């Protein structure tokens, strides 16, 4: 048994609700919550932006002194570091960004890395300002992800058009 509360349960493995993951971050303090994250680790909008707000910047401190040290992630790969006043461990990981026109065919990778931890709260990778379609991002994730995965879906619209065409 776990703390998350008022899912709807998609697989075995994968929970989708419609919530704000900074506020779901918030309530539950997760072993691991997972970022939306760029290469360069520079978190300045959507899940990224808004999970370092919520850290008062701390996250984004944090991810200077990483990339400082060990250079820019990979597109599909992750880093773990504080999950700060969120949660235990926040894992970040980049997935391509549409809007870069980075290799879709990544996402899968991407999602890989979740299989490294037991549990995580979660955005769609590659969703929202990433511009990938949040249909295929769940899909994607369903047949990649075998840890227990509970996604956040920010914008109630898109929640419903998820769960009412998923297969
Ligand atoms: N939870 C948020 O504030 C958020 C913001 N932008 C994209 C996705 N989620």
């Amino acid at each position: 048994v776990n703390s998350f509360s008022g899912y709807l349960k998609l697989t075995d493995n994968v929970y989708i609700k419609n919530a704000d993951i900074v506020e779901e971050a918030k309530k539950v303090k997760p072993t691991v919550v997972v970022n939306a994250a760029n290469v360069y680790l520079k978190h300045g909008g959507g899940v990224a932006g808004a999970l370092n707000k919520a850290t008062n910047n701390a996250m984004q401190v944090e991810s200077d002194d990483y990339i400082a040290t060990n250079g820019p992630l990979k597109v599909g790969g992750s880093c773990v570091l504080s999950g700060h006043n969120l949660a235990k461990h926040c894992l970040h990981v980049v997935g391509p960004n549409v809007n870069k026109g980075e290799d879709i065919q990544l996402l899968k990778s991407a999602y890989e890395n979740f299989n490294q931890h037991e549990v995580l709260l979660a955005p769609l990778l590659s969703a929202g300002i990433f511009g990938a379609d949040p249909i295929h991002s769940l899909r994607v994730c369903v047949d990649t992800v075998r840890t227990n995965v509970y996604l956040a879906v920010f914008d109630k619209n898109l929640y419903d058009k998820l769960v009412s065409s998923f297969l």
